[PDB]
């Protein structure tokens, strides 16, 4: 809905990606094709998400985009990544304007598949770009800045005011890229119990770790683990919240 329309930012943007010849590219939500049309002139194929009909029929009879264009005309949700991955044969440049409402689950869907995005580059609301950066001891910080960060690199590109959109937004956007890691820096054995340590943690972020993962660590684990009991969710670095699924997994 909140089409991209400042010539500037679209330009900033393009930069900041820097599509190459080669790179196996996908964009979700091309709408009115205002990143479309400078990505694609640098590429000889893009592929693309869109759910609008309207606006798909108009990307495939642009003279230069078309030619060169595989349209997915469905929801980026559910799409298979993995599987688009194998026949572009090598690991995706995931790029959109997404819309605020899908966006969190569209970044934990495209986590998902690790090894097989090479890195994402997303307008999204500014707050979110924030938490997903975020480091301990900060109001911004949270699961999201702990799960996206076990994942990827954050790399915050972009603040972009309202009036870069037509429709304007209510409030500040900003670009983000989402680097997986070619080597993780924390392993974990399951992830499902990292997300579920994290949950707990920042359920209960005004209480101590003490208190809000007492039903998953005793005090002589956290002790042992060089964990400070008295510390909040907040204070919890991402190693140590991958060192508490771990312990978890090897012990549970």
């Amino acid at each position: 809905q909140n089409f991209l329309n400042d010539q500037f930012v679209i330009d900033s943007i393009v930069s900041a990606i820097n599509p190459q010849k080669g790179q196996a590219m996908v964009e979700i939500g091309p709408g009115l094709a205002a990143l479309t049309e400078p990505v694609g002139e640098r590429l000889d194929q893009l592929t693309v998400i869109e759910l609008d009909r309207d606006l798909a029929a108009r990307l495939q009879t642009h003279p230069f985009l078309g030619p060169k264009l595989t349209i997915y005309q469905q929801d980026a949700m559910t799409f298979n990544f993995g599987e688009l991955a194998e026949k572009m044969g090598q690991p995706l440049r995931v790029f959109g304007n997404l819309p605020y409402n899908i966006s969190t689950p569209l970044m934990f869907h495209l986590f998902s598949y690790t090894d097989a995005i090479a890195d994402m580059h997303f307008m999204l609301q500014k707050e979110v770009v924030n938490r997903l950066v975020a480091g301990p001891n900060s109001k911004a910080y949270g699961r999201l800045s702990v799960m996206a960060q076990y994942y990827c690199n954050v790399i915050p590109v972009l603040e972009v005011p309202p009036s870069a959109f037509t429709p304007p937004p209510k409030v500040d956007s900003a670009v983000v890229r989402l680097v997986p890691h070619a080597t993780m820096p924390h392993p974990v054995k399951d992830v499902r119990v990292l997300s579920r340590i994290t949950t707990e943690a920042f359920n209960q972020r005004r209480k101590t770790i003490r208190n809000s993962l007492g039903n998953l660590f005793s005090v002589e684990v956290l002790t042992g683990m060089g964990i400070d009991p008295a510390m909040r969710a907040e204070n919890i670095s991402v190693a140590q919240y991958c060192q508490m699924a771990n312990y978890l997994a090897e012990n549970a």
